[PDB]
This record gives C-alpha cells, structure tokens and sequence, in this order.
C-alpha cells in the first residue's frame, strides 16, 4: 500500500 496527499494555493 501507499498514501499520498497534495495541496496548493495561489
């Protein structure tokens, strides 16, 4: 298994 996140704001 694995986990991933991403987040961005201008």
């Amino acid at each position: 298994g694995y986990r991933v996140t991403g987040y961005e704001t201008q």
